[PDB]
């Protein structure tokens, strides 16, 4: 995983559930006190699992249950960290802009792994979105996008369209329906 990321999720973690935890958490893998990440180091992802597994152990939450919460708060994260993704940005801008925003961050990683997240209109009120990755992170996928309706103050609806693993790649698509209609039609 993207080093500068990992970053977002340790920041993230402690608005959560305290310096404690996290200090903690991040003593059982070997974390300097308190170590900063250049924007080309990788962290394994079996380090990432670990130190989310101590959070887990110590607050008694699922793992899921915390991948959820921190993709609903790592959006506000995000909008400090890296605020130029922001700036004035509309919701369905926003989203439609991650799949490529997710390669550019990792071009230069080896290996890279990115998520893909093609959204595609469907309506004038509605994208479809599409997670697929081998790491199979639902739950933080899912939170993102209720974390960016709330920052975004754009009140919208998720539904599952289908989900799957082959491979070892998983996907899953949801409708994101807008209260407010974001597209019209025009001739192509
Ligand atoms: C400014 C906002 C965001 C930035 C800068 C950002 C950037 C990144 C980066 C660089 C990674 C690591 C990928 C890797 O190392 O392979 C990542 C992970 C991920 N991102 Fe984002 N992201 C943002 C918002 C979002 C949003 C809105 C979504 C979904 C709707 C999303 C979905 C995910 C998921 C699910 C992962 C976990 C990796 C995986 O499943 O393979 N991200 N993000």
């Amino acid at each position: 995983m993207k080093g500068t990321i990992v970053g977002t999720w340790i920041k993230t973690l402690r608005d959560l559930y305290g310096n404690d935890v996290v200090d903690e958490s991040l003593k059982s893998v070997g974390w300097e006190p308190d170590r900063v990440i250049t924007p080309l180091e990788d962290i394994d992802d079996d380090e990432v699992r670990r130190i989310f597994a101590k959070v887990s152990e110590k607050t008694g939450k699922n793992v899921n249950e915390i991948w959820r919460e921190v993709g609903r708060q790592n959006i506000k994260t995000f909008s400090e960290w890296f605020p130029s993704y922001f700036a004035g940005r509309r919701l369905v801008n926003f989203l439609m802009m991650m799949d490529e925003v997710h390669l550019q961050l990792t071009k230069m990683i080896k290996g890279a792994t990115p998520p893909r997240l093609i959204a595609k209109p469907v309506a004038k009120d509605a994208i479809e979105m599409e997670y697929v990755s081998k790491r199979k992170m639902y739950d933080y996928f899912l939170g993102l996008i209720e974390g960016s309706s709330k920052f975004f103050k754009e009140e919208i609806s998720v539904e599952e369209v289908e989900r799957g693993e082959k491979d070892g790649f998983s996907r899953l698509k949801v409708r994101i329906k807008f209260k407010n209609p974001v597209f019209e039609y025009k001739k192509n």
